[PDB]
């Protein structure tokens, strides 16, 4: 057991899908796990374990933000054997050509936190995915018939930003999803050896745009899921 | 309704206790509150209102880290009517002489966030509680028995931090306790216009020491939210 | 003796009230304490020792500025027993509902220095005041039937400020008063083991016009020091 | 004609290949491009454009150092016309792993430059290549029976190092090589709208002995040009 | 009249020497000028204007640290005509073949204060002296027959530095002599449009805490004054 | 032989003369030496030993960019017996009143370059000139009857700077100059224990596109290379 995950080795899988909110991981448990057992209610952080056409995989919620996420994260990869660590989330869009509903494949992740800078004596750390888990991601989705965005997102740490001008900089330097959380697994995986990938869809666009149904958004994130789980079949090959 | 609570004005009353943990929200609102009514389960971050002693009071989680606690605070100040948020929590002690149990007041919370730079032009924002809260917070404590030290808490954003070192230079500037929140509580606190107090208890020390028992946290657990929920009488006169 | 303060161990209180100008702290000695005896001159910045109502009492300028403040505060510190400093100044104003004449206290100083960064290995330190000193301060002013603002100042390296774009941003976040020193006094403090608060009269207001007063001005600044002097005898008990 | 390119448009292919040394430039036109002409003399810089299998392609050296690289991408970007940059160079490895003439792909590139926080308002950009360029490289390598490491670069501002305590913390996180230019590059890619990638062989063990090869290092050489130039057909489909 | 100088245009020569201590510039109007006047006494910052050789001068004290004479020379130069500032100053040694009592000539001056920063969007200002400047007091200190080194002053905000080992670093790149002002003042001169030099004279070595007597002091404190002076008359012709 | 430069210990003068452009070291070498042989040809950065009126003198490129700079200096410093490194150089004027053609001096120079911080511990290093070189180059331009300019550079990464707002504090704060190099030799003169100078002639304004002829252009090329090279003989002296 670590100071927020009641569990023991073995307990995870050695690849964790991660969503934001631990109702979602819940919800991916019983959508699209076999024999799924709950591993981990500590301050509710649902995580679940169970089986996707034979592949032991976990998943479990992170909550808001690079320090929420950076803890499971952590103690995940130091105490639970675990190698590989997918965030499954929600992003705002910037560029006018990037759509509601888009997947977003965050090769790289910009940030405004400082966590990156008190890592690497305070210069820039490209905060990067595993290179294999986002080829992965790619192909599971190009055969299941989604056309993925692969590029940068931006982990803020304020969701209300007091700078409005930064999204127009995210715009110019090509930004594809405005989330809370990539910098800080992308920083975790490299302090401790492991690998990360975080995908997002797009559920916001900060300039326009119209919205979505629920059953739109049900399918689009049951989708991102289905790219999650089948990247990490084509990665054991 | 805001995007992460799903409540509408007036279900908050205009003081809410936030602890870390959405459960012990719950355990508040059952020990503590009277007529108690749940109005927010938004990512199962549980918020409570009901009474006590005939005073309006809600509870409610806020998540680990600046970014998870700077949402809920800014969102129940700005669309909620909140006028003064109380954090209670937990936190380690870097100074010999601060035991485990201890009741910490967070008169000022240190950071390594950038939060504050973000919002202040990056220079020094003296992250502050309001001085009333505070003064409330000690003597609610004095009449049920208890001394509460008053100082600086550091928030931090790494749970795990690289930089060890770090907590000899706390321990040298008087540091009380470090937790994950208070800067960027009394942040949000000073950019909306309201008031913030965060109180701690302290649950482990970075240096020796020996641990409690669980009668022992629940005990000074309660003794916390006692002072909290007293502290806020005392604010009404 | 230290290389500013031409003095021996004994020759000031445990106790030194500080204005700025060393003319001020003549006026201060000559008007409010009994047998005053100059006792440094080294640069002219005057230092007395007397007695109010029976206490041993200091009184001594610290010039302007950080760097001046800091060379003051730590010689008496650590060469001549001094456990508490009071800070006596003046202020601007940028917040429209503080008035000429309001007396502030400095719980917390923000400021544009690089000092705490340095001590603070460049995070952010909340620079604050002893808790029970601005307590002592804020029931010494009730007494003499006056209302004292408590809350953040900001400590300026630049009177004159190369764009005043700060003082809107000191005015959205709060900040009572303008002056140049609290922020080292409080870094000082927390180095060196000792007590300090900050108490300002608003001399100014940066934000409009700036409708002006008598003398009037003098008594409030009289009332500023009488707030000081009394809140010393509350600490003593 | 721009500055420091003394050229017109329709001179460069749309994929302009860069090495640091305008003389490898050269190696590489002679070698590899058939009907290979000089098209840029200004500075040295030599510049060339040809066929490659029948694709016209060019290549052109670029210095040493970010400042020198931004200058030359950014003028063949905005002026001649061109999509793609491919920086052909050589790195300095820190890692055990990484051996002597391994062909390592910059995704990302973590810099101690200051050019992407001048760009991105002092906040960290993911300086990262096009994906599909990196996979082109990855799959161009793999059918030549190379197996490329893909991940971060290091773009140094200094060569001789005033402390090498950095090379350990490029170790500890993860850095493939150390180079001068890749963070530069792939930051002026993302100002300008094209895209760029990073190829560079191991010359070097920054880290030990730095035991050595023969030449043999100028097969790796080749070999890394010849991905390089595959990578461009494989793109085109 | 200005907030701190309490005197009109013409009170002031177009040039004034400016020492931290009042009371040495009152030692200079009294051992170097004739015809000598006060012309400031506000806050007890002596303030003098006379005449050397028949050269119309003034001479004030400048109080300890950046903003303190950052106050002074500004108010001098937009307020009563002056164009130029000759800092004469004491300041500790780091080299250890500086000796007290050598004459240092401020051309660079270093710092540790933010205040350029602020001035130049947080890049580096080199702040310099006026060449002419410098070059006068090369040859005022030639034609007395004094040594005097040129180069680099560091201006510290910390007399007590909490960081030691920043006198390593100031030692290795050359820094002659550690005061508390010229970058502030040659920052000010800059903003405002004036023209500044600092000269100072070693009295003692940062390292040890070496041994001298006051008749030697001041026979080196007068060949600094003779130089500033004689520096004057050579910038006139 | 340095990594960088395939010559031997005695192969340089203890001066060295360096343009950017290695093809204006050639042009140099022809023009003004004697005896003139090639001693370095690697990446192409031609170097030149050879007599002028009997002083044995180098000239050698250094590449565009601090990064390029300091490798070349460097080495020439450590490796060559090196003294004195003189850059003759092109620069953009700011103030309007700065005119094409001019000559610049730079005693100082700014930077937006981050290698004076990794040296300096964060601070402001005032990258400066050798005094007596700037004298010497003063001195020599006066007996040759040209005008010259003596103050500070501003020493550019991105001579495509994204941030064109900055032009306008370079211009507020009198910077003669914007190019890309002295910063960063200032710096390692500093590092390595040797002597350096930037001499620019303004080639272009960064507001204007202002129109010059190949005949004037070089004249005064020829004009700041004289300067360089008398100014030499002076020091020698
Ligand atoms: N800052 C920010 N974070 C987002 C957005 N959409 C999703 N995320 C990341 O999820 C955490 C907030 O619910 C957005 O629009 N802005
Ligand atoms: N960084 C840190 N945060 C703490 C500690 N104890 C409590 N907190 C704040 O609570 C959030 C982590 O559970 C501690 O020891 N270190
Ligand atoms: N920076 C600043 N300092 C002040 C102000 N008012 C008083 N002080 C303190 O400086 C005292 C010297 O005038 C103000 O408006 N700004
Ligand atoms: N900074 C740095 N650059 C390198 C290294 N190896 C190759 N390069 C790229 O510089 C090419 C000029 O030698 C290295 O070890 N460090
Ligand atoms: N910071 C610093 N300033 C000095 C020193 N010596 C002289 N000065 C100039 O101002 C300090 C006045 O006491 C020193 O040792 N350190
Ligand atoms: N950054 C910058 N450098 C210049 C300019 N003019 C000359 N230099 C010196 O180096 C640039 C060579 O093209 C300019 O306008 N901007």
């Amino acid at each position: 057991a670590t100071p927020h995950i009641n569990a023991e080795m073995g307990d995870f899988a050695d690849v964790v899908l991660m969503p934001g909110d631990p109702l979602r991981a819940k919800y991916i448990a019983e959508t699209f796990l076999e024999d799924a057992r709950e591993v981990n209610n500590v301050r509710g952080m649902l995580g679940f374990t169970g089986t996707y056409k034979g592949r032991k995989i976990s998943v479990m919620g992170h909550g808001m933000g690079i320090p929420s996420c950076s803890i499971y994260t952590k103690e995940l990869i130091t105490d639970f054997g675990v190698k590989k660590i997918i965030r499954v989330g929600s992003c705002g869009a910037v560029l006018p050509h990037v759509k509601l509903r888009d997947v977003v494949i965050g090769m790289g992740a910009c940030t405004d936190s400082k966590v990156n800078r008190i890592r690497f004596k305070d210069h820039d750390f490209a905060a990067i995915a595993d290179f294999d888990m986002v080829r992965n991601a790619v192909d599971a989705a190009k055969a299941l018939g989604i056309d993925a965005r692969v590029g940068n997102l931006f982990s803020a740490d304020l969701f209300y930003s007091p700078d409005g001008e930064m999204f127009d900089v995210m715009e110019k330097y090509g930004i594809l999803g405005v989330e809370m959380e990539a910098a800080g697994i992308y920083g975790v995986a490299a302090e401790f050896g492991a690998k990360a990938l975080t995908i997002c869809t797009v559920s916001d666009h900060i300039r326009t745009h119209e919205q979505t149904t629920a059953a739109e958004r049900q399918t689009t994130f049951n989708d991102m899921i289905k790219i999650a789980l089948e990247s990490v079949l084509l990665g054991d090959k």
